[PDB]
Formats: structure tokens, C-alpha cells, sequence
């Protein structure tokens, strides 16, 4: 083998490490049997020679760091990517989180024996370089991509950048990584993972588990005796399957046991197993201590778990044991009783695990005498950053604490230590949940994921009740059998819902057909569904990317379908088969209340759009507004949409925005309102890849639509021909039309000037949207002279990002002050010196003007006008300056956004 120096002091340091970071020494030729296949797959998936990265998937406690370890162990005496990897490094998030500012070099150097290769001369060769990101959720900082991403190693820069160069691969593209996360992990930075990779660690099996508890117990009567107690038992099993679990259920048996008291253990939960764990260890480990003592004892080692899991520190050096009240003895104490072990030089707890089980244990400890810790946070505190999806760090902390609000927990809890404990939590994490739900979803962004869980740990259905109908909106998100048990135990007596979001996956009939699993899957649908039609307040349902089968759509359709239920808006995204169009049929059919659909995102075709039409044509259906954005429709389709607005007299706004009619589709539907029955009044046609020729055919639209008042044409190719057409169709008084968007027509400013003659003759015009054309300082005279003539009965005008000059603004300050019912205003993007600023400011403050929302931005200017726009904005309270003024509400109004 190539010598090499870092790769032999590695070699000694995790050999070292390997017999004492591990709670029991299991044998090799059992641990390497039992994580054999991953152990292949990972041979196989790194011997291809940007490399793609693989991360391990599963729960906490399968043995994703110790497997990690043993694979770069194994490549470090050299019998794995021998002639493949050559350098690998080790980086894990609690080692990294002490590193304040510091370059990757010196990171890389920090444990690289000077007696080597020069880090340039072996960075000249990236492509044997692995690094191998281990427990990266025990960092202080969460990913989003926000900041910025370098990719030079030498120069000094913060871990958080880094890291997201890494992950990115900006740096370093054809580095090899390797990732362990846990399926929140996975869930929070899907987005960011590229060329993602699934490698799922399996655990214990039969065989398995039997041969690790005769190894954990040298006897043979008394293990066979255990091994026979946990397999009468399902659930615990089943929970038996995970390395750790299984650790603490033996553990647990044998001071049983060594106790001498019959065999009993609570394994309704995990955190059950969690609590009966600890609770039989602190039994066995204190004996000869007094109660006063043992008291103090946990209280001490309470706050040091809290102090570690608030402070992201997971090596606890002597100075900390000092300060938070741990003696030598004590330490010794809880060595013997197997809860904390030696890291190197400092201590540890047993697992991350235990320690934020103890540090939800410290908040049963609440003292009102004792002020503030000024470190750790209060329980709402730990509730907010646990059930937000920002930073989601102490999420199982909470939920342990959710176990502690129980009353019989507590009082198992009291009974076992002897010393009684707080039972204020239960209604704190009341309020606090209260009074998240209170604040907008908007702002807080919640996990309800966390939330469900923990409420489905905490077994307490009138608790769970009294919290789930806190929350009116709920989004959730399904894609394994546990999340939909948990949001059925969550959803089965829900009756406040009025808002639901549901992306759901991978769950129904795929794989795995047995008799068992799906019927109580199904029924497990049902009682979330049940949620539906047992509140009278369901007023919006958006179905994102859901997956459904024949029977679980049927069901869900049958629930829908029921005359007690009342929903209102139906936004179906990227799900539109047969079979889920006629479901949605019957829906339709079947639901009088339903008045709002929009199928944005569904692709559709000729088939689909007539299917859909004929279910429309049925005189029941009482359906208002319809949006099918980008469904991919051409114009032989919209035959048989412009059918529908022969005969549906109750819609009233038709939105198909994104589509590629291509004037024939525009030409249907234009020969479908010369009839002048429809009752359509709001027709949006965004971005529908048509030109000005069918424009002329809309132009005969106008003539003769008594009903159709707002029209949206915009991010259409219309030129000047077009608009000029528009124009001399809207000459006539006679045209009902109220409102137009034509923004990005791609027009001139030569053809302003028919648009300045029709804001003349067009008593019925309120609104009017040409942001984003090109119209410079002489369209804009035009505009605003038209604006002048004091005959204009304009309220709404958009002219954002139309290229504007400051000589534009004496004509704009003239228009400001001269057309009274002019009231909004949009004309961000605009270039303005100080003498424009000036007159546009002394406009402004004139109280001739009647403005009241001005859309411009503040912060695009430099001191000077942005110290006389907020001067002039004191000066006057009525008149409201803002950006993006109208993006989200014409979002909302085309459906794009929902
Ligand atoms: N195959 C196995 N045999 C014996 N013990 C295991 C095995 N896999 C995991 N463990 C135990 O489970 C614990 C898992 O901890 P860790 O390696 O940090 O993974 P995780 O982060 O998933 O808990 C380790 O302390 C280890 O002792």
C-alpha cells in the first residue's frame, strides 16, 4: 500500500475511538453482518470513476454516525476504496460549531500531522477527496441558501457559507460527499440536495436482535427469558428494531432483573420506553443517596443537558460541570450508571437522544422565585423553536416535554423519584400553542409536522383536541404510513378546519399488496377526511402533487360529496388522470356549495378538457370561478370550453393564463361570446402565446358583451396594431369593459396616443395595467395630458417598469394635480433626479391632489429624495407609498400563486 501518514494517524485515532464512543463493545463479525448491504451499496455507488452525493436515511438511533464510522475505519486500514479514495475527512457539526471564522484549510489542517504532503499538493487532486458531513442537525445554524457561496478554500470565510458551497457544490464540484440525515432533515434540504442519492440503514432483524441480547447478557436462562418478554410484546418488538431502542430495552430488563421485580415495561411510545429507561437506571444507580441529594443531583444534570441542547454544545468540559453543580463523585455516579462517557479529554452524554430527554426533563424544575436563566428559554421559547419550520432544532425536545404534560406520566414521574414536580407545563404549552396559532401563518411559517407528532406522542385525545382546534389553517404534508397514522390520530376529532393544504405521497397501494396494512390504511383516510364534513367552517382545499388510488379518491369524493359539508374552493395542482377526473365529476356534480376551482399546474388534454366540459355542461353544477393556468390547452380544446359558456350561466371568471391558444383559441372563445347570453363578467388570457390577429375578433367582443368587464391580455405580443384595435373597439361608449391589464404588450409609444384619446371617451374604464412596455417621455406626455383633460373618469393606473425619464415628472406632476378621480398610481422603476424629485414632491403635497397609493420604491433612490419622499410622505397621512404593489394580487386573480 501507498504510504501515507494521514491516513495511519486517522487509522490509530478512530481505532482508539471505536472501542470507547460506542455504548457496548459489540462484536465485529455481528455488527459487520448486520449492515452488510449498505456497506455493498456504498462499494458499489462510490467505485464509478460532479460525483453525486448519497445520504443515509432514517430515525434517530438506527446508527448512522457509528456506520460512518466504521466505513471510513475500514478505508483507513485500507480494505475499502483502496485504489479509489485516497484522502478522506471527518466533519462533524458539534466540532465544527466551536469554529467562529476560519478557512477550510486550516479546518482541514486542524487534525492533519504537519509530517505530511502539503494541503496545496494534495488539493491539486480533488477528485479523491471524500468529506463526510456526520450529524450535521446538531449545528447552531439551519440551511437556506440565503447567503452568499465562495469557492475559494484558501480564503478565510464562515462555516455556515461554507458548508453551503459544499453541499451546493460550487466548491469543489468534483469532490465526493457523504451525508447522514434524518427524514426532518431530509425533508428541510430536499431543495438544496442535488444528484441526491437514498441509502436506507435497515437495523436489527429476528435473528439479529436475538443475537445481540445473548450478547449483551453473558447468561443464557435469564436472556432467553428477556428475549421471550420483549417478543410477546408487538409494539415493543416492533420499536425493538433500532440499535439504541434495543440498548435500552435490555438495559432496562437487566436492572429489572438485577432489581429483582417481575418483568413489566411501558412501550405504548417511544418516549414511554425513554422514560421507563431512565427511570429504572436512576432506580438502580441510587440507593444510599438521600432523596434531598438525589434531587439536586438531577436537577444539575437537568440543566446541563438544557445549557448543552440551547447552547448547540455537545462536549461538556469540567469548567461547565463546575458551573452548572456536578461533583467528582456525582460524575463518577452517573459514569457507573451508564448516562454520561468520555469523549477524550471532556464528557459526553450517553446520546444526543438522552441528552435532550434530560434537558426536557430540567423544565419540570420551574421555580416562579428563581428569575430567568437568561440562556436557556422558557417553554414557550422551546415550543416556538421546536414547532417552526425555520430552525426545527429542539423538536424532540418538545415532544418529550409534550409526554411530560400528561397527568399520568407526571404522576408515574413523581411516584418513581419520590420528589413532586411541576404541573403548570401542560397549561403553558396550552397558551403558547394558543397563542401561536393566533398570530398569522403567514409570518411564522409553523412545522405542523413536529406539532402532529408530538401530539400523537402525548396520547391525550382531549389535550390533542384542545390543541388542533387552535389552528384554523393546516398544511401537511404524507409520505410515509407513521405521518398518516399520526395525522389521523391528530385529524380523527378535528372540527374547527376551515383551510387545508395536503401533499401526499408514496402512501396508498404501490408496493407490498398484503391483506393487512391497507384496508386500516384506507380507514386511516377516512378519519382524516372525516375532519372535512364534521366542521362547518371548510372553506379552501389545495391538493399539491397528492397521489391517489381508485378507492382512497372514491372515498374522499364520497366524503366531499355530503350535503352537510360546505367547501367553497377547490385548488387541485398537478393531478388530473381518468379516473381522478371523474371523481372530480361526481365532486362537482354532487356539491351545490362548491363554487371556485382552479386546476393550475394539472396537465390536460383533448380527451381530459371534453371530459371535463361535459361534466360542466350539467345544469347542477353552481360553479362561479374557474382557473385552469397553465393545463397546457390549445385551441381545439377551448372548443369545447367556449361550449361551457354557452349553456353555464352561473360562472362569472374564466382564467387560462399560460396556455398556447395561438389565436385559436382566442378565436373560439370570441366567437362564443357573439352570443350575447353568457354571463361571463372577468376573463384572464395571461401569457397565452397569441398575436394581434385574433385581436380584432376580441374588438367585436367588446361591441357586443353586455356582462364581460374585466379583461387581462398581458405578457401577450400585441405590438401597436393590437393596442390600436383595442383602443378604437373601446371608442364606443357602449363597451361594458371596466378593467384592462395589458402589461408587457410590447408596444410603442406611438400608439399612445389612441390609448390617450380612449381615458377621453371611455366613461366606464376604472382600471388600467401597462406596466412593463416600453413607453418613454412622449407616451407619457400623451398619458398625462390625457389625464388632464378633466373628462377622464380614471381611478387605477399602472405604468411600473415602463422606462421612464425625469423630464417625464413635470408632466406627471401636472396630471397628479389636474384628474381628481385618479386614486392609485404605480410607477415604480422610474429614474428620478433631484429637480424631478422636487416638482414630483411639491405635487404631491399639493391638495389638489387625490392620490392615495403610490407605488414606487424608496430604497432605490439615494439621500436625497429618499429623505424628501419620507418628508413628504409625514406630510401627508392619507397618501400611502409602496412596492410590489399589485404582483401578489395579480397572482391571486390569475391563480398562479394558489
Ligand atoms: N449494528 C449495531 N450493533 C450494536 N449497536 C449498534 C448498532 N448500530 C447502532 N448501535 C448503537 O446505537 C447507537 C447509535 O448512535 P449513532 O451511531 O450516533 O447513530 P444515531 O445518530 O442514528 O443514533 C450507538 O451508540 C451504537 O452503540
Amino acid at each position: 500500500q501507498k504510504i501515507n501518514p494521514y491516513r495511519s494517524h486517522m487509522k490509530q485515532k478512530f481505532q482508539v475511538l471505536w472501542e470507547k464512543e460506542p455504548c457496548l463493545l459489540v462484536p465485529e463479525d455481528f455488527y459487520e453482518e448486520t449492515t452488510k448491504i449498505e456497506y455493498e451499496l456504498l462499494s458499489t455507488v462510490y467505485l464509478d470513476a460532479s460525483s453525486p452525493t448519497v445520504v443515509l436515511h432514517g430515525p434517530e438511533g438506527i446508527g448512522k454516525t457509528t456506520f460512518l464510522r466504521k466505513v471510513m475505519l475500514e478505508w483507513a486500514k485500507g480494505n475499502l476504496w483502496r485504489d479509489r479514495f485516497s484522502f478522506v475527512f471527518f466533519l462533524t457539526g458539534r466540532e465544527m460549531n466551536g469554529v467562529t471564522d476560519m478557512s477550510l484549510v486550516e479546518l482541514l489542517s486542524r487534525d492533519w500531522p504537519e509530517s505530511s504532503e502539503p494541503i496545496e499538493d494534495i488539493f491539486s487532486q480533488p477528485e479523491r477527496i471524500l468529506f463526510i458531513l456526520d450529524g450535521m442537525e446538531e449545528l447552531k445554524f439551519d440551511l437556506d441558501c440565503n447567503a452568499d457561496l465562495c469557492e475559494d478554500w484558501e480564503q478565510p470565510q464562515s462555516m455556515q457559507v461554507v458548508l453551503q458551497s459544499l453541499l451546493q457544490k460550487q466548491m469543489l464540484p468534483e469532490c465526493s460527499l457523504l451525508l447522514a440525515l434524518s427524514k426532518m432533515g431530509m425533508r428541510k434540504n430536499y431543495s438544496l440536495l442535488k444528484h441526491m442519492k437514498c441509502i436506507f440503514l435497515l437495523g436489527f432483524s429476528e435473528h439479529q436482535r436475538k443475537l445481540y441480547f445473548s450478547h449483551y447478557f453473558q447468561e443464557k436462562d435469564a436472556s432467553s427469558r428477556a428475549f421471550s418478554f420483549v417478543r410477546e410484546k408487538s409494539s415493543l418488538f416492533v420499536l425493538c428494531q433500532s440499535p439504541f431502542l434495543c440498548w435500552l430495552v435490555c438495559t432496562s430488563l437487566k436492572c429489572q432483573l438485577e432489581k429483582g421485580e417481575d418483568l413489566e415495561l411501558d412501550s405504548e411510545t417511544i418516549t414511554g420506553l425513554y422514560v421507563s429507561f431512565f427511570t429504572k437506571v436512576f432506580r438502580s444507580g441510587s440507593e444510599t443517596c438521600p432523596l434531598k441529594q438525589r434531587r439536586a443531583r438531577l436537577k444539575s444534570l437537568c440543566t446541563l443537558a438544557a445549557e448543552g441542547m440551547w447552547t448547540c454544545t455537545f462536549l461538556f468540559c469540567p469548567e461547565d460541570l463546575r458551573r452548572n453543580g456536578v461533583s467528582e463523585s456525582d460524575t463518577s455516579m452517573w459514569l457507573d450508571m451508564k448516562l454520561l462517557h468520555r469523549s477524550g479529554d471532556c464528557l459526553a452524554f450517553i446520546h444526543t437522544c438522552i441528552q435532550e430527554f434530560c434537558a426536557a426533563m430540567f423544565y419540570m424544575f420551574t421555580r416562579p422565585k428563581d428569575p430567568p436563566h437568561s440562556v436557556i428559554g422558557n417553554v414557550t421559547q422551546l415550543i416556538t423553536r421546536a414547532v417552526s419550520g425555520h430552525y426545527s432544532r429542539l423538536s424532540w425536545t418538545a415532544v418529550f416535554l409534550f409526554v411530560f404534560s400528561t397527568e399520568r406520566m407526571t404522576h408515574r414521574l413523581e411516584t418513581s423519584f419520590g420528589f413532586p414536580l411541576s404541573k403548570e407545563i401542560k397549561q403553558e404549552i396550552t397558551q403558547s400553542l394558543d397563542t401561536l396559532s393566533q398570530c398569522d401563518p403567514n409570518n411564522v411559517m409553523m412545522s405542523f409536522q413536529a406539532l402532529f407528532n408530538c401530539l400523537f406522542e402525548t396520547q391525550d385525545p382531549e389535550f390533542v383536541a384542545q390543541v388542533v382546534n387552535f389552528f384554523k389553517d393546516i398544511d401537511i404534508y404524507i409520505g410515509t404510513k407513521e405521518e398518516l397514522i399520526i395525522c389521523a390520530a391528530c385529524l380523527r376529532h378535528c372540527h374547527s378546519l376551515q383551510k387545508f393544504h395536503l401533499c401526499m405521497e408514496h402512501v396508498f397501494p404501490d408496493e407490498s399488496g398484503c391483506i393487512s396494512n391497507t384496508i386500516e390504511k384506507l380507514t386511516l383516510w377516512r378519519d382524516v377526511c372525516s375532519a372535512f364534513a364534521a366542521s362547518e367552517d371548510f372553506e379552501i382545499l389545495n391538493l399539491d402533487n397528492c397521489r391517489f388510488d381508485e378507492p382512497s379518491l372514491a372515498v374522499l369524493c364520497r366524503t366531499l360529496s355530503q350535503p352537510v359539508c360546505k367547501l367553497r374552493k377547490f385548488v387541485c395542482n398537478f393531478a388530473s388522470n381518468l379516473a381522478n377526473s371523474l371523481e372530480l365529476f361526481k365532486v362537482i356534480l354532487h356539491n351545490p356549495h362548491l363554487k371556485h376551482l382552479n386546476f393550475y399546474g394539472s396537465s390536460l388534454s383533448h380527451m381530459d378538457a371534453r371530459q371535463l366540459c361535459e361534466a360542466l355542461k350539467h345544469p347542477m353544477c353552481n360553479i362561479e370561478e374557474l382557473m385552469l393556468g397553465k393545463c397546457d390547452i390549445t385551441g381545439e380544446a377551448c372548443e369545447d370550453i367556449a361550449s361551457v359558456l354557452v349553456h353555464n350561466k352561473k360562472l362569472n371568471l374564466l382564467s387560462l393564463c399560460e396556455n398556447a391558444l395561438k389565436d385559436d383559441g382566442v378565436l373560439v372563445l370570441c366567437e362564443a361570446l357573439k352570443n350575447p347570453d353568457c354571463a361571463l363578467e372577468a376573463l384572464l388570457l395571461s401569457h397565452c402565446c397569441f398575436s394581434s390577429a385574433a385581436c380584432d375578433h376580441l374588438s367585436q367582443v367588446l361591441l357586443y358583451n353586455r356582462s364581460l368587464t374585466f379583461l387581462d391580455l398581458g405578457s401577450n405580443v400585441l405590438k401597436d396594431e393590437g393596442v390600436t384595435t383595442l383602443c378604437e373597439s373601446l371608442k364606443h361608449p357602449s363597451c361594458n369593459l371596466q378593467e384592462l391589464w395589458l402589461m408587457n404588450c410590447y408596444f410603442t409609444s406611438v400608439c399612445c396616443v389612441d390609448i390617450a384619446t380612449v381615458l377621453i371617451h371611455s366613461e366606464k374604464l376604472k382600471t388600467l395595467k401597462l406596466g412593463n412596455n416600453k413607453i418613454y417621455d412622449a407616451g407619457a406626455k400623451q398619458l398625462c395630458k390625457a389625464l388632464k383633460h378633466p373628462k377622464c373618469k380614471l381611478e387605477n393606473l399602472g405604468l411600473e417598469a415602463c422606462e421612464l425619464s425625469p423630464a417625464s415628472c413635470e408632466d406627471l406632476a401636472s396630471a397628479l394635480t389636474t384628474c381628481k378621480s385618479l386614486t392609485c398610481v404605480n410607477l415604480e422603476w422610474i429614474t428620478l433626479d433631484y429637480d424631478g424629485a422636487a416638482v414630483l414632491c411639491e405635487a404631491l403635497v399639493s391638495l389638489e391632489c387625490s392620490l392615495q397609493l403610490l407605488g414606487l420604491n424608496k430604497s432605490s433612490y439615494d439621500e436625497e429624495i429618499k429623505m424628501m419622499l419620507t418628508q413628504v410622505e409625514e406630510m401627508n397621512p392619507n397618501l400611502i407609498i409602496s412596492h410590489h404593489l399589485w404582483t401578489d394580487d395579480e397572482g391571486r386573480r390569475r391563480g398562479i400563486l394558489v
